[PDB]
């Protein structure tokens, strides 16, 4: 049994989750609108920066209080971010087995930093990134990272993977490879594991202790 | 002026695309995202898109002949088709800029095992193809990746909407007994810079260390 709680201002874009990655009972997904922690008329959630810079970063009065209420003791804060520690297949494995994930995503340039701070003296936080490239906010982070876990959970029970193939054999004059064909194990095992050598070295050669 | 055609059998799932555009961008006509359901492309009355591997195998692996059909409609001789998967090169900040600029990306997400090689390699012939992957974990399908490509690429197009960046702080200047860096208020804009550096370098050593 999983619990997540996903925290943003823009709560409809976690929709595509309604969709069961949930159905059975095994997980429980849940998301909520920070603006319901505000106080003021125009529910303000960003302010500039100190000490310059382009942009907003968020308020961390609001975060506190809605972290207060959502999360407890033996809660794994994530929070995406450019800046943070690589997420990876290893990050899913370990996250898979933990009781309440709770996900903060950002907005405007981001949260101030004495969000997560005050955060990590009551309880477990990762600052995480997803990948070399920059989104407008944590949502799509926080999609990728749900689904990358609760298909690991128990129940929902290197180098690259080669191409696959099905029906029918020949298709605009291109052939599915023989050996596919020939019902030989021993030889079809040593083909696929030839060419997952070979895209690996050609797509990611940083997998085998290359450079790039 | 880009168009961006996706082809899945869960257009749900890219709901937050169309959500996240502003009115603006579209009424000028500077983006057009479209979602296609991949089983309007099938042959039978069991609407099929999936069929055994060749040489054996666990799951299933999708049909070449309705994802031919499929981008032999949407594509044409100046697309550039865009394939996420867990064995792709990979898509980075430069990969985003890259694309910015293209007038036509379709995206192809697959689902089970994925897509039939000889779609990809028979599309390479008349057109541009990417296989790309967003980070090393693994997904059950393209969906999500194609979230974060389409966002990462359409916040590089004007109006659409090295180191690790450091902290960040608004308001107000004393919280939970956490206290902004005095250096930040100090009005030395010299000082206040070499203090981020040194943040950044910092960040960069003890997260990312393969930066250095
Ligand atoms: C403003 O709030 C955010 C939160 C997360 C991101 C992000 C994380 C990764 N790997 N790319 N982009 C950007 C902005
Ligand atoms: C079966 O269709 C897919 C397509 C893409 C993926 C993926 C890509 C990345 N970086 N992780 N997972 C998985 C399955």
């Amino acid at each position: 049994s999983m619990k997540i709680d996903v925290v943003t201002i823009f709560p409809e874009y976690l929709q595509p989750v309604r969709q069961s990655l949930i159905d059975a009972g095994l997980v429980d997904v849940a998301v909520h609108d920070l603006r319901r922690w505000t106080h003021d008329v125009h529910k303000s959630v960003d302010d500039s920066p100190y000490g310059g810079g382009p942009g907003m970063v968020m308020k961390p009065t609001v975060w506190g209080d809605a972290l207060d209420e959502i999360c407890t003791s033996e809660t794994l804060l994530v929070v995406p971010t450019p800046a943070g520690y690589p997420f990876t297949q290893e990050t899913a494995w370990q996250w898979s087995t933990e009781d309440h994930l709770v996900i903060a995503c950002g907005r405007y340039e981001g949260i101030d930093q004495r969000v997560a701070d005050d955060a990590a003296t009551r309880m477990r936080v990762r600052e995480v990134s997803i990948g070399d490239y920059v989104l407008n906010g944590g949502e799509a982070a926080a999609l990728v990272i749900i689904e990358a876990v609760l298909r690991l959970v128990p129940g929902v029970l290197s180098l690259l993977e080669g191409p696959s193939y099905t029906r029918p054999p020949s298709w605009r004059g291109m052939d599915v490879p023989p050996v596919l064909l020939s019902g030989d194990h021993a030889k079809i095992a040593a083909w696929r594991a030839e060419q997952s050598r070979q895209r690996t070295i050609e797509r990611r050669p940083d997998l085998l202790g290359f450079d790039s």
